[PDB]
């Protein structure tokens, strides 16, 4: 073949991508096809193809062509395919292409053409396909297109066409497919499409059609119609009367609000129908004379009733979607043997009867989430086929049938807060994914393969409430010591019918306050003993029942009142000490008693606060407010922990102020030295035992520290109730005054 390009036999020359600026020479006149694309031929001289009389296929892609001689293409009587894409013609070379009698395919896209001469395309009696996209056309060339009776495919995409007048294609009797997508069409005249009796495919996507066109009524042979991504809002009745042969309708991405009831009648071959956002539709459409729907979708409407004949008329219905509507009752689905997917989420369905899903033998996915369902017949799913995915989440369910669900794979139950029963593992042997309203229902299918959610962490144990043996014995040790010692201390102080000083007074209520904490641990110990190895059964009942709220109230009330009381004792000790060298007598005894009642009131208010909020006490089976995986209490928990910690410093620095103001020689023999030293230990142990609880509560706010859940659980069971038992222990063994009171009690007991 002639240099620098190659000849692919069969009278074919591949001479493209060589940067040639002119028609190559040396090629035989017997050549049938020439491809010289990707070159730099910008101007074509006259008779540039003189010595190729038998050329049938000519390609001129990407040549930066600007000017063509009118007689340049003379003698190409056998030319059939002519491509001129990616050039700068800016106008259709009507004079150059006048003599192409046998031309069949003309490609003129991507040429920045802004206008077309009226005499263009004359002599193109053999044309079948014409490409005119990617240009700057502003009007439909009615007259130039009127001279192509044999045209079959016409593309005018990606242009600036604004409107189409009447009878624009009144000659294209042989047209088959017409493309007009990605244009600026905003108005279609009534008779713009007249004469296109042979048209089959029409594309009107990405336009500005504000009203449904009535001109499509004159297209009896239409098969594919697409006008999606437009401004059409209303589709009136009788729109598709003149086109009985559609197969696919594209109308998505439209401001569709109202649809004619009858509009989609007698649409044979209609294989799909998807309508979304039609908020004004209130009645189910007629879908009559249409028995070949494969997929149906009606979302965002006001439909409240579904006709019974839906499963008696539709034959090849495969997928059904009616979500986002006002459907309240469900008709019998018997007959829809080809149905596979049903989506009915976000409706007003309240019950499921036995006959609702009798006839579905090929159902695989069934969605009923976010409804008002409160009862389901036990045999509703009995007569089902290969059901694979089921979703009835966010409902008012109280029970759940299991018959016929052995083949289930995905199941969602979240939001059914009134559902208490635990699902049996033997009824869902093929389960792989499961979500349940309460984590305690995931204990059967831990997954030891079954991503059960929410995960049953250490905070929500399945086997044992307390967990390890070491933890359990300590809580028993704490409970017995707190109950026995606090009762003893309470009795001795209040059994002496003598004058009660303020310093002795605050000791008593601290023991009383710590007694309730011992009671709180008693509830946990007995609950653990009863639910030994079977806590998952009682988990739901305990948290949701009033038992958790009562136990949770005691823990908050006993803990908060303990800090407030001993803080008052610190203030009392400082004030009583000051009055010694100043006045020598304390006369605030009545005032302190009032503050003690006020101190208890503050604890009661704090204890009752989580009761008003829903689920704050139910976050953990321990009934303790903690930020771990709980926000309702996150705002509440921080308030308490800062309040307790804040109270520490003011009651601490006053002791240092008292200690500094107290001379070292005043503690030698004064009876106040023992009293001041006893509190000095209470401020110590209570402070250190509160930091681990306090600092773990700050852990969720610090993302840089990841603490595994079981660690918080162990310390909270060993440190939070620890001060309750330790406070009386120090008093009985280390306070010399208690021994004197013990002597007084023994004498009264012996006397009585
Ligand atoms: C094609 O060749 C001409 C020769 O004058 C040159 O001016 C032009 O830049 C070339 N085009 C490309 C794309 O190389
Ligand atoms: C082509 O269109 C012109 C103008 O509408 C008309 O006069 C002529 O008869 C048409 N030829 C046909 C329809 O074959
Ligand atoms: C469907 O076509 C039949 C036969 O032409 C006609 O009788 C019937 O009324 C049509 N459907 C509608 C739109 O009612
Ligand atoms: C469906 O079309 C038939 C045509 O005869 C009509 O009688 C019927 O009322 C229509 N139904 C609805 C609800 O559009």
């Amino acid at each position: 073949c002639a240099a620098p390009c190659s000849c692919d036999g069969d009278r074919r020359v591949d001479c493209s991508g060589k940067g040639l600026t002119a028609v190559p020479e040396g090629l035989s006149a017997f050549t049938q096809a020439l491809d010289i694309s990707m070159n730099n031929i910008t101007q074509l001289p006259e008779d540039a193809f003189k010595n190729f009389p038998f050329l049938e296929e000519l390609q001129l892609a990407g040549n930066d062509l600007s000017f063509i001689h009118p007689k340049a293409l003379s003698g190409l009587k056998e030319l059939k395919v002519l491509t001129l894409q990616n050039n700068q013609l800016k106008t259709v070379p009507s004079e150059a292409i006048r003599g192409l009698s046998a031309l069949q395919s003309l490609r003129l896209d991507a040429n920045h053409i802004t206008s077309v001469p009226e005499d263009s395309f004359e002599g193109l009696v053999q044309l079948r396909h014409l490409w005119l996209d990617d240009n700057s056309l502003t009007e439909v060339p009615v007259h130039p297109l009127s001279n192509l009776p044999t045209l079959q495919a016409l593309t005018l995409a990606l242009n600036k066409i604004s409107s189409i007048p009447d009878f624009a294609f009144t000659n294209l009797s042989s047209l088959v497919v017409l493309h007009l997508h990605n244009n600026k069409i905003r108005s279609l005249s009534q008779h713009c499409f007249d004469g296109l009796d042979n048209l089959e495919t029409l594309d009107l996507n990405y336009n500005n059609l504000g009203e449904f066109p009535q001109a499509i009524k004159a297209l009896p042979s239409l098969k594919e119609l697409g006008f999606h991504s437009n401004s059409i809002s209303v589709i009136p009745d009788g729109a598709f009367d003149g086109n009985p042969l559609l197969r696919t309708i594209h109308l998505y991405d439209n401001p569709l609000s109202f649809v004619g009831n009858s509009a989609f009648h007698n649409l044979s071959d209609l294989h799909s129908l998807v309508i979304r956002g039609a908020s004004m539709v209130q009645q189910f459409p007629n879908l009559t004379g249409t028995v070949h729907l494969e997929s149906l979708t009606l979302t965002g409407t006001k439909i409240s009733s579904i006709p019974n004949n839906l499963c008696q008329e539709q034959k090849m219905l495969r997928t059904l979607d009616l979500s986002y509507n006002n459907i309240r009752d469900l008709p019998s689905f018997n007959g829809c043997h080809a149905l596979e997917e049903i989506s009915l989420q976000r409706n007003q369905i309240y019950q499921i009867k036995e006959g609702t899903f009798q006839g579905l033998i090929s159902l695989r996915i069934l969605d009923l989430s976010r409804n008002l369902i409160h009862e389901i017949h036990s045999r509703a799913f009995a007569t089902l086929g290969p059901i694979t995915n089921l979703d009835v989440s966010f409902n008012e369910l109280t029970s759940f049938p299991t018959e016929g669900l052995n083949g289930l794979n995905q199941l969602k139950l979240v939001g059914n807060f009134k559902l208490k029963e635990a699902l049996a593992a033997k009824d869902f042997v093929n389960l792989r994914s499961l979500s349940v309203p309460y984590a305690y229902q995931c204990c059967a299918f831990w997954g030891c393969i079954i991503h059960c959610t929410p995960s049953t962490g250490a905070f929500k144990p399945c086997e044992y409430l307390l967990g390890s043996w070491m933890i359990r014995l300590t809580v028993w040790f704490i409970f017995l010591v707190a109950l026995f010692f606090n009762l003893l201390v309470i009795l001795t102080t209040f059994a002496s019918c003598t004058s009660l000083p303020s310093s002795k007074l605050f000791i008593g209520l601290i023991s009383v306050s710590n007694l309730f904490m011992g009671i709180y641990t008693g509830i946990l110990t007995f609950l653990d003993a009863v639910s030994w190895g079977r806590f998952a059964e009682f988990g739901i009942w305990w948290e949701t029942g009033s038992g958790c709220k009562v136990a949770g109230f005691l823990a908050v009330f006993s803990s908060e009142s303990a800090i407030f009381l001993l803080m008052l004792a610190t203030v009392e000790r400082s004030l009583s000490a000051k009055d010694i060298m100043k006045n020598g007598k304390s006369n605030h005894l009545k005032q302190f008693r009032v503050a003690a009642l006020l101190a208890f009131l503050g604890a009661t208010v704090a204890g009752c606060f989580p009761l008003f909020h829903r689920g704050e006490y139910s976050a953990s089976p321990l009934c303790l407010p903690f930020p771990t995986g709980e926000t309702p209490s996150l705002g509440f928990t921080v308030t308490l922990v800062l309040l307790n910690s804040l109270a520490f410093l003011l009651m601490a620095v006053i002791y240092t102020k008292l200690y500094c103001n107290l001379e070292k020689e005043d503690l030698s023999e004064n009876s106040q030295s023992s009293m001041i030293k006893h509190v000095a230990w209470l401020i110590f142990t209570n402070c250190i035992f509160f930091c681990p609880v306090a600092f773990f509560s700050f852990a969720p706010l610090i993302t840089a520290i990841s603490i595994s859940p079981e660690i918080m659980k162990s310390v909270t069971l060993i440190f939070f109730p620890l001060p309750a038992c330790l406070n009386p222990v120090l008093y009985v063994f280390f306070n010399p005054k208690f021994k004197e009171d013990w002597k007084l009690l023994k004498r009264r007991v012996t006397k009585k």
